[PDB]
């Protein structure tokens, strides 16, 4: 199967913008829908693919598979598309040293699974294609599990793993 | 800088194709010359991009940089081209999985740097981009260390995570 998916920002597409908030470094346009596509009037477009896992073990990912909701539900009516740059000096660390500010130090993947059945998280990477962000980050909810991803966002976004990001920006959706 | 490359089997190139060796899975077309292009008559391409350390330790990583050559040296006159595809098994595991066989059971990093500095060695990846191999690996050496290459070779296609491989292939090249 085709691993990369494009992202276009226009006026065509599954998903309505509600909005966009530039968190960090230079934004988005706002735009009327996103189009996203498998493989690969708008006015901008981004593309990732989906990849092996990189830091998680077997018994988290025992854990997650044990709680992962599956895309595409009835009820997962929001979505929100969040890309993600990080700095040269995270990308010059060596495995050890990131895996350590990943779970060890930030507990990315314990902190993300106490949201799940509720969020459908996918990871998508670009580091790797020359795109202006290193990672496409997914996620969908039923309305019920808004408030709980708010929660999350302002907890990871003050990790000690988000010292390491510096660009992002935040894409929200409601399917058409 | 671009971090994508090609290699092209054809009748141009800054390299003379001395054999090739069809070492498991369907082989390359041989070929007189391969073309390197840094960027996205000719019997086949393969490209593939460089890429962020995956299993490498701080300390494997410096034991590294301190004896690794540079590419181009006067006396690097041969070069081999060995693309590689790990099967589904290998992919499907998770991280501490694979970098216990990697270097715990294997010591793919412990046995390279036995070869170093005679072979300048470099790793790209391209299981990502969808091409038909995983990674492309390119070696560079004088022909005094021939023979210890051709040992090193065995060594590896002996080890727990050679299990693993289920296409390889070696092209055998003299700079031009
Ligand atoms: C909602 C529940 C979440 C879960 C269960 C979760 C789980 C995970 C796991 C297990 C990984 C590691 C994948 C691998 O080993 O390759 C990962 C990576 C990542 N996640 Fe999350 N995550 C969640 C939420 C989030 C959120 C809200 C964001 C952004 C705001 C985010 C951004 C990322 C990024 C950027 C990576 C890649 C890290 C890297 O490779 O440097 N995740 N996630
Ligand atoms: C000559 C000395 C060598 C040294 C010092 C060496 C070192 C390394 C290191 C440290 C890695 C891990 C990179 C990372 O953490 O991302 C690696 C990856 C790799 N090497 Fe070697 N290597 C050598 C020879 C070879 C040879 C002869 C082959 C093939 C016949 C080879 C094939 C590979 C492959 C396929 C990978 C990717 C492994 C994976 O990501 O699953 N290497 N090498
Ligand atoms: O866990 N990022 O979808
Ligand atoms: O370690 N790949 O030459």
């Amino acid at each position: 199967p085709n691993n990369r998916y494009s992202f276009i920002g226009g006026r065509t597409g599954q998903w309505q913008v509600v909005k966009i908030r530039n968190v960090l470094g230079p934004g988005l346009q706002l735009v009327e829908k996103v189009n996203i596509l498998n493989g690969a009037d708008s006015a901008w477009r981004l593309q990732g693919f989906a990849s092996n896992i990189r830091y998680a073990i077997r018994t988290e990912l025992e854990a997650l598979q044990a709680v992962q909701p599956m895309l595409n539900r009835a009820e997962a009516i929001l979505a929100v598309l969040i890309p993600i740059k990080k700095s040269a000096q995270w990308w010059e660390m060596a495995q050890d040293e990131r895996r350590d500010i990943f779970e060890r130090e930030s507990h990315h993947t314990a902190v993300g699974l106490e949201y799940l059945p509720g969020v459908a998280a996918r990871l998508l990477h670009c580091r790797d294609l020359g795109e202006e962000f290193d990672f496409l980050t997914w996620f969908e909810f039923a309305p019920e599990h808004s408030s709980a991803f708010n929660e999350l966002l302002l907890r990871m976004r003050a990790s000690k793993e988000w010292e390491y990001v510096e660009r992002e920006v935040e894409v929200w959706l409601k399917r058409l």
